[PDB]
C-alpha cells in the first residue's frame, strides 16, 4: 500500500501542544506526549482527531461506528479492532521515522480485562467510561524530537487536512478549578484492613504479590486541557496522553511503557519499587516477580526462545519519586499481530501482582470501586503493524463534574502496612497538590 502523503510543517519544540490546543475540546481528539522528557524513549509526540471509525466497548458489547454504518457485536474487542484495521485495506511499509501511520489510537481500560478472564463483580462500577474507546485515524501529526521535524501524514487528502488543521481554533478558556478537597475512598483503617487481607491471602498461598490501590476524588469545574498542560510540564513523563472522549477526559502523566511492538520487535518495561525524591532488597525483589510475570505473559505469543531480560533494576528519577524498572524483550511471530499480543498480556502484570487472575480477584474483592481507566493502557495500533502502549499509572479521570486519581502499591510478605500506605501517597502527592493550585 501506497504510503501516505506527507507534508512537513514548520518545526517548533512545542508543536504538539501548539497544534493540539485547537483540538483539545473535540471528542476523539487524542494526544500522546513524551513529556518533553530526558529519556531514551521520549522521541515522539503524536496527535489525531476526526477518526473515520470509532469503537466503544462497554462490558460485553462493542459499538463500531462509521459514516453511514453503525454495528454492535459481542465478539472479542481486540479481534474486532483488528478486523476493522484489516478491512480499511491500508497497509504502509514500516518507517522508523513515522512509528504511527494512521490506525487505531486510544484507551484500553483496566475493566476490559473482564473480557479476557472470568472475574468477580464485587467492586462498584461507579464510573460510566468505556472499557475500550478507540478511534480509527487515516491521518496523523507526528512530532520527532530526534530529527526535529513535524510531519502531517494522510492516507486521504493531505492538503485537505492541513487546511482543516489550519482553520481549527484555540477555544475560549474556562478556568480549571478543584471545588472540594481530595478525598480518599479508604480510611487508614480501611486501607489497614485490606493490606492485612492481602497478606493473609499471601500467607495462605493464593498469591505472591497483589497491587492494592486507593482512590482519590474531588469535584472540579473548568476545562481540563490547561490543567493537563501544567501537569505535563511538571511530570515530564515519557508516556503521557490527553484523551478527549465522548464521556469525559483522560489526563495521563504516565512514565510507564506497557508493550512496545516495533517492526515485530517486542519491548515491555514494567515499573516496580520506588522511594520518594537501588539495592533495595525488598523492592529489587518485588520487581523480579513482575519481570517473571511479563516473561510469561509475552512468552505466550512470542517466538520460541526469543524472550530476554536485557535489563534489571535501573533507577529512573522522576519528580515525585525514584522508580525501579526492568526490561523484557522478545520477537513477535510474523504470523501474528501486535493486537494478539496485547490481548495475551492485558492488563499489565506490573499493576495486578502474580499470579494475575487470583491477583485480580483479590483486587476486585478489596478495592471499593472498579478501576475503569486507571492502570489500563493507552496507545496505538498502526496500520503498518507497530504498536506502543503505556500503563495508565499517574493518570486522572475527569468526568461529570468529578476528577479521580488512584494510587497503588505492590504488596508482598515483606511489606509493612504503614510504609506501604505511605507509598501510595508518595506516587501521587505532587499531582493532587498541584491541582489544588
Ligand atoms: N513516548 C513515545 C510516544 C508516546 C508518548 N505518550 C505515549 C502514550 C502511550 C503510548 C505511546 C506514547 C515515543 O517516543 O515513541
Amino acid at each position: 500500500t501506497l504510503s501516505p502523503a506527507v507534508i512537513t510543517l514548520l518545526w517548533r519544540q512545542d508543536a504538539a501542544e501548539f497544534y493540539f490546543s485547537r483540538l483539545s475540546h473535540l471528542p476523539w481528539a487524542m494526544l500522546l506526549h513524551s513529556g518533553y522528557a530526558d529519556h531514551p524513549y521520549s522521541r515522539f509526540d503524536i496527535v489525531v482527531a476526526e477518526p473515520i471509525c470509532t469503537l466503544t466497548t462497554f462490558g460485553k458489547e462493542t459499538v463500531v461506528s462509521e459514516s453511514e454504518k453503525r454495528t454492535t457485536t459481542t465478539d472479542d474487542p481486540l479481534q474486532v479492532l483488528q478486523q476493522v484495521l484489516d478491512r480499511a485495506d491500508i497497509r504502509p511499509t514500516h518507517n522508523e521515522d513515522l512509528p504511527f501511520q494512521g490506525g487505531a489510537l486510544g484507551l484500553f481500560g483496566y475493566d476490559l480485562g473482564r473480557r479476557f478472564e472470568s472475574l468477580p463483580e464485587i467492586a462498584e462500577q461507579d464510573i460510566v467510561l468505556p472499557d475500550m474507546a478507540v478511534g480509527i485515524y487515516d491521518w496523523a501529526l507526528i512530532v520527532d524530537h530526534q530529527r526535529h521535524t513535524v510531519s502531517l501524514l494522510s492516507h486521504n487528502d493531505v492538503n485537505a487536512r492541513r487546511a482543516w488543521l489550519e482553520s481549527q481554533q484555540f477555544s475560549p478558556q474556562e478556568d480549571f478549578t478543584l471545588t472540594s478537597d481530595w478525598q480518599s475512598n479508604m480510611t487508614r483503617e480501611q486501607y489497614g484492613e485490606k493490606f492485612r487481607q492481602v497478606q493473609e491471602y499471601l500467607h495462605s498461598g493464593d498469591c505472591y504479590q497483589v497491587n492494592l490501590a486507593q482512590r482519590f476524588h474531588a469535584t472540579y469545574s473548568g476545562d481540563e486541557w490547561q490543567a493537563f498542560l501544567q501537569l505535563n510540564q511538571a511530570n515530564r513523563a515519557p508516556f503521557s496522553a490527553f484523551l478527549r472522549l465522548e464521556q469525559g477526559a483522560i489526563l495521563s502523566l504516565s512514565p510507564e511503557r506497557f508493550i512496545l511492538c516495533d517492526n515485530s520487535e517486542i519491548q515491555t518495561r514494567p515499573i516496580k519499587g520506588t522511594l520518594p525524591r537501588a539495592n533495595s532488597a525488598k523492592d529489587r525483589a518485588e520487581n523480579l516477580m513482575i519481570v517473571d510475570l511479563m516473561r510469561n505473559d509475552i512468552g505466550r505469543v512470542a517466538v520460541a526462545g526469543s524472550v530476554k531480560v536485557p535489563e534489571l533494576f535501573v533507577v529512573e528519577p522522576f519528580p515525585a519519586v525514584h522508580h525501579l524498572v526492568s526490561t523484557i524483550t522478545a520477537q513477535l511471530p510474523e504470523q501474528l499481530h501486535a493486537s494478539d499480543l496485547l490481548r495475551a498480556a492485558f492488563p499489565g502484570g506490573s499493576i495486578t501482582g502474580a499470579p494475575k487472575v487470583r491477583a485480580m480477584e483479590i483486587i476486585d474483592e478489596l478495592e471499593p470501586q472498579r478501576r475503569n481507566a486507571w492502570c489500563g493502557s493507552i496507545g496505538y495500533l498502526s496500520f503498518c503493524g507497530n504498536m506502543d502502549t503505556s500503563i495508565t499509572i499517574r493518570t486522572l479521570t475527569a468526568i461529570n463534574g468529578q476528577i479521580f486519581c488512584s494510587a497503588g502499591g505492590g504488596i508482598v510478605a515483606d511489606s509493612q502496612e504503614e510504609a506501604e500506605y505511605q507509598e501510595t501517597f508518595d506516587k501521587v502527592n505532587r499531582i493532587l497538590k498541584q491541582l489544588e493550585k
